[PDB]
């Protein structure tokens, strides 16, 4: 019913269900994404709305060019961003589930149905992420450099989004349970 949730499931997950074709860079046009939501039942959709959700996007999930739109990060559909300039920050932050912390102590950070794993450097993300997922947040804060030793380059998809393949479990430097 949220049309900017609604146009990441489309960017990142189901194109065609919505008659979307995407690129390997991952764009799309916004008039195909107009005509997709429209038929979908979304009557009042105009492109000026697709802007108006680019633009105004807080975290800057949406990138913009000549009629056309993409998902910069959080795909689970094989697709190739190139990242932006700047190096991270020594530690970046990944929210989740208490649940998850048994396996991911053991294990790392794991992908999931995601291609990569994403990592943010606003604490305040982390936590309406993992709040998205099951409830009793659990914040991990991972050490970069950590990563980078490891050899799993850290890319930057957007201003406070950054990706990795996985997070080995030593490279997490903190875990904040929100129970606690
Ligand atoms: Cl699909
Ligand atoms: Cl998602
Ligand atoms: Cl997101
Ligand atoms: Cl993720
Ligand atoms: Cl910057
Ligand atoms: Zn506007």
């Amino acid at each position: 019913v949220r049309l900017s949730k609604t146009l990441a499931g489309i960017l990142r997950h189901h194109p065609g269900r919505y008659g979307v074709r995407l690129t390997r860079e991952g764009w799309a046009r916004v008039s195909e994404v107009v005509e997709g939501l429209r038929k979908a039942g979304w009557s009042w959709v105009e492109e000026w709305h697709i802007v108006g959700v680019a633009l105004h996007d807080p975290k800057g999930r949406y990138e913009l060019r000549n009629g056309e739109i993409r998902a910069r990060y959080g795909h689970s559909i094989p697709v190739n961003v190139e990242p932006l300039p700047g190096e991270p920050p020594p530690i970046l932050y990944h929210g989740t589930t208490e649940e998850a912390l048994p396996l991911i102590m053991e294990r790392g950070i794991m992908r999931g149905r995601r291609l990569k794993v994403h990592l943010t450097s606003s604490l305040e993300d982390a936590v309406s992420t993992g709040r998205r997922h099951g409830n009793l947040v659990a914040v991990l804060l991972v050490d970069v450099e950590c990563l980078r030793r490891r050899g799993l380059k850290v890319e930057r998809m957007s201003k406070t989004v950054y990706t990795v393949d996985w997070v080995p479990p030593e490279c997490i430097a903190e875990v904040r349970r929100e129970s606690l």
